[PDB]
């Protein structure tokens, strides 16, 4: 019995190759993945990224699924993908496909514990624009993992969350807790923010966090960071309706 997560890998994952080289790619891949067994599946997308990279998308930009569900996620980075579209002259069982390569952001539906991709929803071309709450999640939320695995966490994460694009962002914290726990902080201990405003809140509880701080020798575009893992209360500024985090003020 194939799990939903496994069916997604079969139908949509192709890590073991960087892109759709040949124009016959789809022809071969659609066949080997059993997508032409009962019929020539009209269209399909393959993602040429590591499983972990695609799996991390489940902790990225939350967006509305095409089907009306809320469990879809758009990747912060563009990915190598291949769209396969059946040709007009394709006849089963010799299904024929036009192979199309692109670099785009992907949108997947995620499910389960662990929380992994179970459907491919769409692809989105460059670029896009961001809400305060969305930006907070990109810069400061890492729900996927329980903590840092090494001291290379920050080098990887700072880059993949686009925090080293124009310059090296010097200091930035990531919170390894659920979104609901972090959002709940907006209703916890009210405190003043560093800037003197009073829409800041300190979590009642310590949380698993990671402090990314650029090294003193680091220089753009070669941004180097030290990774420090810790358990501290966070302090966030909250705004809007719903009343959610929009700035990471400090941890204490
Ligand atoms: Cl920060």
């Amino acid at each position: 019995k194939e799990t939903a997560a496994a069916k997604f890998e079969r139908q949509h994952m192709d890590s073991s190759t960087s892109a759709a080289s040949s124009s016959n790619y789809c022809n071969q891949m659609m066949k080997s993945r059993n997508l032409t067994k009962d019929r020539c599946k009209p269209v399909n997308t393959f993602v040429h990224e590591s499983l972990a990279d695609v799996q991390a998308v489940c902790s990225q930009k939350n967006v509305a699924c095409k089907n009306g569900q809320t469990n879809c996620y758009q990747s912060y980075s563009t990915m190598s993908i291949t769209d396969c579209r059946e040709t007009g002259s394709s006849k089963y069982p010799n299904c024929a496909y036009k192979t199309t390569q692109a670099n785009k952001h992907i949108i997947v539906a995620c499910e389960g514990n662990p929380y992994v991709p179970v459907h491919f929803d769409a692809s989105v071309g460059p670029p896009g624009k961001e809400t305060a709450a969305a930006k907070f999640e990109r810069q400061h939320m890492d729900s996927s993992t329980s903590a840092a695995s090494s001291s290379n966490y920050c080098n990887q994460m700072m880059k993949s969350r686009n925090l080293t694009k124009d310059r090296c962002k010097p200091v930035n914290t990531f919170v390894h807790e659920s979104l609901a726990d972090v959002q709940a902080v907006c209703s916890q201990k009210n405190v003043a923010c560093k800037n003197g405003q009073t829409n800041c809140y300190q979590s009642y509880s310590t949380m698993s966090i990671t402090d990314c701080r650029e090294t003193g020798s680091s220089k753009y575009p070669n941004c180097a960071y030290k990774t420090t893992q810790a358990n501290k209360h966070i302090i966030v500024a909250c705004e809007g309706n719903p009343y959610v985090p929009v700035h990471f003020d400090a941890s204490v």
